[PDB]
């Protein structure tokens, strides 16, 4: 069984900061799929950089597999999010007469769940806005604050999000999301993986005998 | 009178980081208005966000009532900048004979006072460069730089800084401004609460109306 | 005459602000002279040198009389993952995949970071691999260097932006031509006057004299 196991916490025995993810969580409404990791700082959990998720409001954060987590990366959900029909105050957390004034979900600008799709590599101290999707294959630059959607297999990065470039061509980038290796049993990943790592996608396609 | 205690520096019950600023205020020229919180990280000082600010110089940072200001938000003042004619090193800082070659302060590119008015939302870890004017109602978007001047009642982010766009019609902005409802007593604040959330500004100038 | 370019805290009662050069263990990390880091707690330089591995051989090189602002962060060539296909660094893993180690020629290596001399690196700057930085430079704080800055120039922001150069044309070829930070230390205590005033004509007069 070639491999990891993706339950083990930490898989690099003389590391203790590298951390797969899966198994340490312990929220609900945080789905994050098997092999994806977070290089940690000093060891803190990954739920630490999990900011203003409250259950309250509903939100999910959704990561794939084989995701490349850097140091720092934080993940700002729909808790942050003041109301912005008049004051931005929030009245209502101080209390003594003014949780009469306590808003509805609705009255918040709530963006949804943050969903970062698969084989995705996100850069030192990332900062991840809420609502936004991350396709997969993405590449988000170090430093980024990641304001908007991310096209899958694209390189981004800044403050505010720029594009930078596409990996690879339309075409190819089909192909990709079309086969979805990351799905797939791991008998077939690790019978794949030379071709998955060096991207010859068209030997990738012979591998995978379709109808 | 309903609401908090402006002088409670905690006024959450459970809550450890989240702070009233004003009473927790040591240093000098560092003037806040009431209401104004700043929710820490590690329930870290306020103050120890204002970098670079040395009494003598008389660089005074200054915000107003009912702002809410994000952890990690760091506040630059003039101090240490460097002098900028020809090497930016600071000898004089390593004396034995350097100590002589002290910038007067008319060499320094001072830009003045850290300006912000009332009801502004400041996101998590901003940063606000010296002599900066943030007008009232404005939102600073998270991770952003402050390298400019914010218009009253805008939305902006980024490193530089960047308009993002305006939170209302010019029209509805301006009644705002007219409306001050910082300024107003508490008493009539909270008369006019419901509609400061709901942002009914139509009834608030109506009610400001009769107030005449 | 002046600070002992040897002593590691040069400064009496300060604990934070350090001179680089006689603090450096590590290797491939070459600093000048007077250049100091005044860091937010203590911490060395060395500490803020991220993913900097002897395997890669890249190396950081630093002029003299650079100032380093708190926070500063060095990226180095060890952070980059192979990008023909999947991101995923399956070799750290092992278990049957150290196999799948990528060589050098697969790695998009960026080469070493150069710093020039009296170079003002503002607080909580952020260091691609890579990146050539001319001297005199200022370097705004909160900026994430991306690409290679000027001598005497202004930059700043993320991704790096430039701002502005600090003097004409005709004077910054001036003082690329004296290297003040390569004379003696008997005559730059002599024109300290004037490297810190700007009056560089009255120094092109000295080094007349002196050459
Ligand atoms: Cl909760
Ligand atoms: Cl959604
Ligand atoms: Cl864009
Ligand atoms: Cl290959
Ligand atoms: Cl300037
Ligand atoms: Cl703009
Ligand atoms: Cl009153
Ligand atoms: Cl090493
Ligand atoms: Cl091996
Ligand atoms: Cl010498
Ligand atoms: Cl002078
Ligand atoms: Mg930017």
């Amino acid at each position: 069984g070639h491999g990891p196991d993706p339950e083990n916490i930490l898989p690099i025995k003389g590391n203790r900061n590298l951390q797969f993810i899966k198994p340490t969580i312990t929220n609900e409404n945080i789905l994050v799929g098997e092999y994806s990791y977070y290089d940690s700082k000093r060891g803190e959990s990954f739920e630490d950089q999990v900011l203003y998720h409250y259950e309250v409001i509903g939100d999910k954060l959704i990561i794939g597999r084989f995701c490349s987590i850097g140091p720092g990366t934080t993940f700002i959900m729909n808790g942050a999010n003041h109301r912005m029909d008049g004051s931005t105050y929030p009245f209502h957390l101080f209390r003594m007469g003014w949780e009469k004034y306590m808003p509805s979900l609705k009255d918040l600008p709530l963006k949804g769940d943050i969903e970062i799709g698969n084989d995705v590599w996100i850069g030192r101290d990332v900062t991840i806005m809420p609502g936004v999707k991350i396709g997969d294959g993405a590449i988000i630059a170090a430093e980024a604050v990641v304001t908007k959607n991310v096209a899958p297999y694209s390189i981004v990065g800044g403050n505010p999000l720029k594009f930078i470039r596409k990996r690879f061509s339309d075409g190819v980038i089909e192909e990709w999301l079309a086969l979805q290796w990351w799905n797939l049993d791991m008998k077939i990943i690790n019978e794949n993986l030379p071709f998955i790592i060096n991207g010859d996608i068209e030997m990738l396609k012979r591998k995978r005998k379709l109808l």
